[PDB]
């Protein structure tokens, strides 16, 4: 009974985290009901249905194809469709060849052919291109060829078997795609934009909180987590962006995403973000570290460091907005220009020999922190140029 | 014809990179031949085979289940088996209920039941636990329940259909597992140990080459790549280690890996490595950067930095050996003790005010580099303690 409480609480938090999960749970059931009802009531034409398993293969197609996003289901559906078509052609051809062979040398030749093409296809599944894009395609290639060949079906129930398999795959896939596109879409493109916006948000949060924390029982652990996990979720989000990009390259042009949309460049912006997160990780590890300088030595450099940190944080916040709501903004320009001014003023302040009363070890720590903030400022300028150009050249809402 | 050259060259390099890929390509074909031949020649008992599709489902099971590793195929096979068993029980029960309902209210109740359980299962597929371990299990749960229910099969061909599906899944899965275990195994545990060893190797390479490069037309780009990509492959290897760990938790106890083996701790060691790679990334970005100090200011600190870098590099090399060949070694202890001695001597050298003739900006760059090397030394000590304990407490070849 205790596990009932635990599991229903995990269910509650999963549902509250993203309600589109609940609507997708209903969409799967709607697809199953739709296909099954299509095959029960023969709507306009009762197919030949010589085998009696059409409903089986259609329900299995719908269950395996229907994924969360729209690009995911469209990719799986298109892979399954094309692979079934090609493997059906080769299955009919190979079976005609083996029937031309003889009557007893027929299973030997069929088994040899299945062995050859399954070996070649399993080896091709290791290539980088085919793996990143069309791995399910090669899987269904092997599946359908081995279906049409290695199944103990007669020589005249093959032209009908492949045709029925293709028809059923087409119907299940089309049902899946139409429901997933027209009911309550979950586009992978929007999810990528929103993931990048969330990452920008967490980095800006850390930068402001750091600017205020560098110069200062269970609440301590609360603050420590608020510093750690917030950025630590950016470092572990490369596979997620690389997945959403792949899923996004399949979708059709919906509202504000034209035909040719540069997803590779958005993954590049994500990589630049992750570089900023490397540097921020080093900064945090310098916050938590044991060896702590007295406060006044940091207070003598407080002003430029605080200005640099806060300005880069605000610039990342504005990039977050301009990536989420897809509205072309240009305030990051001002927020990065003032950052450059702060870095220059810090250089001129260091030229004054103010650091001639400090132990060399404290000099190591202090100079490391200054160098970190300078690096994050420059990287923020790079990301701002990248996003500004990527939006200007992609026709966002330039109206401001 | 040009694409023929290109594709056969990619095939050659993929084969030469890892020949176990070729042997696995042959293993898939051997599994298909084995199962098909088992179903053609009825070996000891010709099953009832009331539907005529047993060979289809067995070949499809083998094609979908058989993966590269041994843990991968064992996981997919066990998930498919258990999910088919449970969903078969529920399918028979639900169908008995719906037959008890009536004769015309039967399809309505069956469709409602399929909708309910497909919705609940699709929602459960989003949990973190079920997603990381048993997602294919829930997929086959939905598949088999919808097979037994939504297929237009009569009321008495259901007790036989589920039984035949379970039998066929069992035979295909057992064939896959036995071939994958007894022919030429590809253990995911060994692949994880070897991946960690490769990562350690690349980091040691960078540390030595950096120790020699910090103090110095197309060969320049060669050296630049040799610095960049070597460590840049460590940053992008979190999903791979996290995959091989999951695959490794399924395998049975083979030669030197006992029953309870701590894979979570090895993924933790991988994470520590990736922290060292963050710091190394900052170091490399300081190498390539435009603002370059004259050489003599670095030469005045050459000795301790060179000693620290080379000692930590050798220590990482010995950890690589002790992780690859699974032999318990303790030379990293000496190689980290001398590192601590170098760091202490560097502190005493800095206490001498030797840095009183240098511009503060050059001070920023120099002190940042010194702080980086100190951080990597300490992190190497942490990883060495972790691996030394993880090996001592797991009974490696302590004989040295």
């Amino acid at each position: 009974m205790e596990k009932v409480r635990e599991i229903v609480r995990e269910g509650i938090r999963v549902g509250n985290e993203d309600p589109r999960r609940i609507i997708h749970a209903f969409k799967v059931g709607l697809a199953l009901v739709l296909v099954s009802s299509f095959y029960y009531y023969q709507p306009f034409g009762p197919f030949t249905d010589y085998f009696g398993i059409n409903a089986m293969w259609a329900v299995m197609t719908v269950v395996v194809v229907f994924e969360f996003s729209v690009g995911a289901t469209l990719g799986k559906g298109l892979n399954r469709g094309v692979a079934t078509l090609v493997a059906g052609g080769l299955g009919i051809g190979a079976h005609q060849l083996a029937r031309l062979s003889g009557a007893t040398v027929e299973p030997i030749l069929l088994v040899m052919l299945v062995f050859v093409q399954a070996a070649l296809s399993t080896f091709v599944r290791f290539f980088p291109w085919v793996k990143t894009k069309f791995d399910y395609g090669i899987l269904i290639f092997i599946l359908t060829f081995a279906l049409i060949s290695l199944s103990g079906f007669r020589d005249e129930e093959i032209m009908d078997l492949a045709e029925s398999r293709l028809s059923t795959v087409v119907i299940g896939g089309v049902s899946c795609i139409l429901i997933s596109i027209f009911v309550c879409p979950v586009w992978a493109g929007q999810d990528l934009h929103s993931l990048l916006a969330s990452n920008f948000d967490t980095l800006s949060h850390f930068l402001q909180d750091f600017g205020d924390e560098y110069f200062e029982d269970y609440k301590v652990v609360e603050k420590r987590k608020k510093n750690l996990e917030r950025y630590k979720s950016v470092l572990d989000s490369k596979s997620d962006e690389e997945a959403l990009a792949n899923y996004a390259e399949w979708e059709p042009p919906h509202g504000q995403f034209r035909f040719r949309h540069p997803w590779k460049q958005y993954v590049a912006v994500g990589a630049l973000l992750r570089q900023c997160a490397y540097r921020i990780d080093a900064l945090n590890s310098y916050i938590n570290s044991d060896f702590q300088i007295p406060v006044d030595i940091k207070k003598k450099l407080e002003t430029p460091l605080r200005r640099m940190s806060s300005e880069s944080g605000n610039s990342m916040k504005e990039m977050s907005i301009s990536l989420k709501q897809m509205i072309k903004s240009s305030s990051s320009d001002i927020h990065v220009s003032n950052s450059q001014a702060a870095c220059k003023s810090l250089s001129t302040l260091l030229k004054s020999g103010i650091l001639n009363d400090v132990e060399p070890l404290q000099m190591i720590s202090l100079m490391t922190t200054v160098s970190m903030l300078i690096d994050i400022v420059n990287l923020t300028e790079k990301i701002s140029e990248s996003v500004h150009e990527l939006a200007s050249a992609a026709r966002f809402k330039n109206k401001m």
